[PDB]
């Protein structure tokens, strides 16, 4: 009824939509993982008419659901999507969206992952995004390269009219301790990409994780010192 909502308040198979600003709204969903529950979020963004999808919903089931969540509450059909990593709560789902009309789009790097990992692949790359700091624009938003962190192919998505950050997996909520699933990352490099995040993105006013609640700027600097932590 109006907060953002948590892993126990989602069954696996239902998703959420939640306001983040005028014209971006998160997508919450659940999926089981090696046997325990968690949730996931992603990003829609409206594109004039049409709306921009940021990451699947983890899984086949839970992006149709997303769809059919999208048409009650937004009434927009979605066009586009990115997916900011290769793991499965971020690609798991592309091949429903794909059947249903939207151009998937991933950097070469993340197509590449998914497939030697056997996840599903985004049909369209993302040049431009291959160096540290690499910045393009998508619609109405802007993809930014930060570096290895959670992933060694991780992107992070700012909308510029609301100065809303998209972290993904690379920033944590402010309640995690611990660096979440770090099957993939990069420790070392995980604070110098955050670092870099917070000087690209100085005025962002909503920071929305990969999983968790949305905050402010302060995800940022509590996400690198989780890392720095965990590391040690
Ligand atoms: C305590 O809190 C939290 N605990 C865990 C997570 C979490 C995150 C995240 O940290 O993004 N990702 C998760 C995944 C994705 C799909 N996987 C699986 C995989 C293993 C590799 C194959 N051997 C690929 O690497 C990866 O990330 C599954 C399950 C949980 C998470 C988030 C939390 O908030
Ligand atoms: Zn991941
Ligand atoms: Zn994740």
């Amino acid at each position: 009824s109006g907060e953002y909502p948590t892993v126990n308040e989602i069954p696996v198979g239902e998703v959420r939509l939640y306001q983040i600003a005028d014209g971006v709204w998160s997508h919450i969903a659940t999926q089981s993982f090696d046997g325990a529950v968690y949730p996931s979020n992603g990003l829609i963004v409206r594109d004039g008419d049409e709306l921009l999808l940021i990451d699947t919903a983890w899984g086949a089931k839970n992006t149709a659901a997303l769809l059919a969540e999208i048409e009650k509450q937004i009434g927009l059909p979605v066009t586009r999507a990115v997916s900011t990593h290769f793991h499965d709560d971020r690609v798991g789902g592309v091949d429903v969206l794909r059947a249903a009309g939207v151009a998937t789009y991933a950097s070469p790097s993340t197509r590449r992952l998914a497939e030697a990992e056997g996840n599903e692949i985004p049909t369209h790359s993302l040049e431009g995004l291959s160096s540290s700091g690499d910045a393009v624009r998508f619609g109405p938003v802007e993809l930014f390269y930060p570096g290895a962190a959670h992933s060694t192919d991780n992107l992070v998505v700012y909308v510029p009219s609301a100065n809303v950050l998209y972290g993904g997996c690379a920033v944590h909520e402010l309640s995690s301790t611990s660096a979440g699933n770090v099957a993939d990352a990069d420790l070392a490099e995980w604070p110098t990409s955050v670092e870099r995040i917070q000087k690209h993105y100085p005025e962002a006013e909503v920071v929305i994780p990969g999983h968790g609640l949305p905050g402010g700027l302060d995800l940022l600097q509590h996400t690198a010192n989780v890392v720095k932590a965990h590391k040690n």
